[PDB]
């Protein structure tokens, strides 16, 4: 004897959707910092992860980039 849900069809516990997409953008601007500033962002925020802007910000201004 358990209560059921047989009305619905409710969901798993999710992610504010999850990583489903990696086309083809070809360049070299500063993946790497770019890349791993945005894993920080993702779990505290930009204020918690603003080393993780400066640290990078330097090599997007480096290219020209509006730093």
């Amino acid at each position: 004897g358990s209560f059921t849900m047989p009305g619905l069809v409710d969901s798993n516990p999710a992610p504010p959707e999850s990583q489903e997409k990696k086309p083809l953008k070809p360049c070299c601007a500063c993946p790497e910092t770019k890349k791993a500033r945005d894993a920080c962002i993702i779990e505290k925020g930009e204020e918690h992860c603003g080393h993780l802007i400066e640290a990078h910000k330097e090599c997007m201004r480096a290219l020209g980039f509006k730093i």
